[PDB]
């Protein structure tokens, strides 16, 4: 019903950002959202160096929601992520992971066509819409929106996508949610600098929880939770989330931190989100069939 | 079962001058019997990690010598079968694994094997996954300690290989000289706290030798994908090598260009971290294997 319009969007997550809406804590609201360059790539033989870079990585925001607090957290639901008919990538030599390795610049757009992203005649890649950068305003300095922190920002975690719930924390009081970057597809790493990058409408039920449970920004699916950090490196970023997910487990838990530690290192999984923004991120992930297990909810 | 290893025959170094115990054709079963990563020597709960000879952890079985297998070859190695004892070993050691700085106290505990089950505790269990963690061949330089991943294989600790897998090792002196060991009866991706559940068994393999290296080894196809292994002093580099290593095998090897297939991958592809604890860091890029049909590969 409350509806947030991508005319009315930010390049930073800050807290001295007006916010554009507000709601009630249990709302349903929907974000209209540009594609991470603004949408001013529009055909395959438009270079990346061409666009305004000050208009890169536009989220939808900030909302207002009503009863949060500082030391709160948000529980957002993700009901529905619906995308645009084409989306964009980018190659660019000295970009990504494979920056040394790229030869020339290439643009390429993908038409999506029902379930199916087109990559060309004979590859048609499975539509998995998400979210890669979605976040609250940090209590101090404003972060650009190209960036991932404890407030979460830009993230490029493939599991934030429908039926997924994020937990954020609230550092100001209305946390000032915003989002926006979504992709039609994207595999774990984000490896090239993009998925494919594409402008959409976002549908999500956002809840305010008085009680901070576990460390930031953390996530939900159908089967398992997972916690997730973001630092200069991948080393880092993997022992952070690795130990977010151990010291939650061994505080709310009956397990000591040695058998937390033996359950994660027999049962769970560190992934990657992307190697290649400015920070990068991780996500340590075990089944919610053991929590329940160990009596927590 | 064609040709059978005792784990009486056991090296802790991958090296060119170990002699072979044992000699096989290509397309022959071999049978690897192996102890435990700590030569079976905690058999108790309160034995400390501290109190074991550490030049007696990490033996392999072998070394094989494939006949016909000659420098510039590589192994093709189906795993047919892998069969664990009856109980697991883990340690939480102060100091070691991801969770290093946040443990209190040396631990040690036994995983009951029953059914298909790994026995937590009364109320939680695991699934049975039968891999194997130490699986490589000779290096054609200096040796190296079994604990150490490389191109050669080694400490890999990749959980995908398992039952149905194939593994791809390079020969870099003639015969190969393949060894392995370090069974786990479960483990997560990232070996967080540096261990899976060890245990000892058997592990029934093909053996093929392929005379063109058409990909960057180590190497795996599942099932469903296909994975390219790489281990580096930093997360952040194995992860960086990994992802080349397809990105540079699928331009090489199909019409793609190298940024055609830097997209794919970003796309369709996901990076995974297979462990984390190792003196090097191992991760893999996996693609499915229904692109390597549609590129003809
Ligand atoms: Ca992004
Ligand atoms: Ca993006
Ligand atoms: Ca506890
Ligand atoms: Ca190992
Ligand atoms: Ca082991």
């Amino acid at each position: 019903m409350i509806r947030l319009s991508n005319e009315n969007t930010i390049f930073f997550m800050d807290k001295e950002n007006v916010p554009i809406a507000s709601c009630q804590s249990g709302d349903t609201v929907i974000f209209e959202t540009k594609d991470c360059f603004s949408d001013q790539i529009t055909n395959e033989e438009q270079a990346l160096t061409s666009i305004d870079f000050n208009r890169v990585n536009p989220a939808t925001g900030p909302l207002y929601v009503e009863g949060a607090r500082r030391g709160d957290m948000l529980e957002i639901e993700i009901l529905d992520i619906k995308v645009g008919k084409q989306g964009v990538m980018t190659a660019a030599p000295g970009l990504g992971a494979l920056g040394e390795s790229l030869n020339s610049p290439t643009t390429k757009l993908f038409p999506i066509e029902g379930d199916d992203v087109v990559y060309s005649t004979g590859l048609r890649l499975p539509l998995q819409p998400m979210i890669g950068v979605i976040g609250t305003a940090p209590p101090g300095e404003p972060i650009n929106n190209g960036t991932p922190g404890p407030h979460g920002g830009n993230l490029d975690t493939k599991d934030i996508k429908p039926g997924t719930t994020v937990y954020l924390p609230v550092e100001v009081d209305g946390a000032l949610l915003a989002l926006g970057d979504l992709h039609a597809a994207m595999g774990d790493g984000e490896i090239l600098i993009c998925g494919v990058e594409i402008a959409g409408t976002v549908t999500l039920k956002v809840n305010v929880k008085k009680e901070r449970m576990f460390p930031l920004p953390a996530l939900k699916t159908d089967t398992h939770f997972m916690t997730i950090a973001s630092a200069e490196t991948l080393d880092a970023a993997a022992v952070q989330a690795t130990k977010n997910m151990a010291t939650f487990l061994a505080n709310r838990t009956a397990l000591s931190i040695e058998e937390a530690g033996m359950l994660l290192s027999g049962a769970g999984d560190l992934y990657v989100s992307q190697i290649v923004n400015p920070l990068k991120t991780a996500r340590f992930s075990l089944a919610l069939h053991y929590f329940e297990k160990l009596g927590v909810d």
